[PDB]
């Protein structure tokens, strides 16, 4: 939800995480 510790990345515009938010270059939570 922001916070840029979701883990996973999304250079491809898929976090590919659960309930996650695709800012960029790494997903948020």
């Amino acid at each position: 939800n922001g916070l840029p510790v979701c883990g996973e990345t999304c250079v491809g515009g898929t976090c590919n995480t659960p309930g996650c938010t695709c800012s960029w270059p790494v997903c948020t939570r």
